[PDB]
């Protein structure tokens, strides 16, 4: 469905090119962070039409020195043509904040479902771990790195079905070179980020196995009191872990060949790329056609009445913080 997937996208786009931040009415907030905050809003002229609006205060960008960071997730996230990636439609700017518009999932955050369901069932957990390795495959095939894959990087729209979120830490890498930068919190960080060895789409792979274990577990399987002795234990190894016993066989194995030490060696990096991670024995029986076509039927299914139905997400107080100040450096010139 290529030309009409493209006429779609051509739509899209000459629709939101039009639009104006006079145009939406706030519903209610999905999210607050340092960052700022996610706002459901609604398209005045089409009450049926809502999305998931980030605003950004520009200052604290500049404080924590994330312009480039910033513009990377703007640039990749709304490039990417993904059902594993929320959509991010159009940017918006003023002196003080950005405006992110991006797709509204009302399935809610998997990291508050995670947090009052304690852990996932297996098959729950090799859903999920579906559409992010969905996810990879796209954004690697296009030379792009994740990084911070963690329960709170993924949301899940009305259907149930799993796309990731939040990009501020993804980036083009070329082949054969490497990046740097120390991102994410200490549990999730591959020996090669915490050896400051540089870093590249294979660590993603390990990432993938750290959300497994995370998902079926509630925890990531390295951690400490303290964060040296949390890198201490990720250098330790993955197979030095006490595995708990309701991790099944096959789980512990693909969980093992993503988190190995050397980056070449993980598997999605080896001939047949994620076709290995696909094609492993955890998976079988599992209808990736299906889940590429949305007819697989989701392990936990939504319930949202409309789409303004926030009911999925925690509530939180409205927006009473004193206005940042002005930044007219012209880092965000593309916004």
């Amino acid at each position: 469905e290529d030309a009409e997937a493209k006429a779609k996208y051509e739509a899209e786009a000459a629709f939101f090119a039009n639009l104006k931040l006079s145009d939406f009415n706030i519903i209610d907030t999905l999210g607050v962070g340092g960052f700022g905050r996610v706002e459901l809003v609604q398209l005045k002229s089409e009450e049926s039409k809502t999305f998931a609006m980030k605003i950004l205060k520009k200052r604290h960008i500049v404080d924590t020195r994330q312009q480039e960071h910033i513009r990377s997730e703007k640039q990749i996230m709304q490039g990417a043509h993904s059902d594993f990636i929320v959509r991010l439609y159009r940017t918006f700017k003023d002196s003080k904040y950005l405006y992110m518009l991006m797709e509204a999932c009302l399935g809610g955050e998997l990291w508050t479902i995670l947090r009052d369901r304690g852990s996932f069932e297996d098959s729950t957990t090799r859903f999920y771990t579906a559409c992010v390795v969905e996810a990879f495959a796209y954004l690697h095939s296009k030379g792009i790195i994740y990084r911070d894959l963690k329960p709170e990087n993924l949301i899940l729209d009305h259907r149930g079905y799993a796309k990731l979120v939040d990009f501020g830490f993804a980036k083009k890498i070329g082949f054969g070179k490497k990046t740097w930068t120390f991102c994410g919190t200490p549990e999730y960080v591959a020996p090669e980020i915490i050896l400051n060895k540089g870093h590249d789409i294979s660590a993603d792979y390990w990432s993938l196995g750290i959300l497994m274990y995370e998902l079926l577990t509630g925890s990531p399987p390295f951690s400490g009191p303290d964060p040296m002795k949390t890198y201490n234990i990720i250098l330790r190894g993955i197979d030095m872990i006490e595995f708990p016993k309701k991790i099944a066989k096959n789980a512990a194995n693909l969980i093992k060949k993503l988190c190995r030490d050397n980056p070449s060696e993980r598997l999605g990096n080896l001939k047949n790329g994620v076709k290995d991670i696909q094609k492993h024995k955890w998976f079988e029986g599992f209808n990736w056609e299906g889940l590429r076509k949305g007819t697989l039927t989701p392990p936990i299914i939504p319930s949202v009445a409309s789409p303004t139905d926030t009911s999925n997400f925690d509530s939180f107080p409205e927006d009473n913080d004193e206005p940042p100040p002005d930044d007219n450096s012209g880092w965000d010139i593309d916004f």
